[PDB]
């Protein structure tokens, strides 16, 4: 369900960022996730979905 | 918009609230006017909305 989508979504993201050179990863990138893991903490696994779309766009 | 909504109902409620013994304000209903003013924090307006329902559900 979007519970497992978000965090499997989330560990997706970190995998592809984690092969970045931290010195390189975007502050909007880093927002995102950031607002995606609030969302997944309040439960709400939907926005999380949402803030993901935001961070893939993210990516360099 | 809903950030007007969102804040007035806040008012609204609390007015409500205010007219209650503090001894009998129903936990439940805190609990929804802070996720409402959790929501309205982070800038979503409609989920505050949708807490304030909660929270006038949750009026003795
Ligand atoms: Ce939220």
């Amino acid at each position: 369900d979007d519970k497992a989508a978000c965090a499997d979504g989330i560990a997706a993201v970190k995998a592809r960022v984690e092969k970045l050179a931290p010195e390189a990863v975007p502050q909007k990138l880093k927002r995102a996730l950031k607002i995606a893991e609030r969302e997944q903490g309040e439960g709400e696994f939907d926005e999380c979905l949402e803030a993901l779309d935001d961070a893939k766009r993210a990516l360099p």
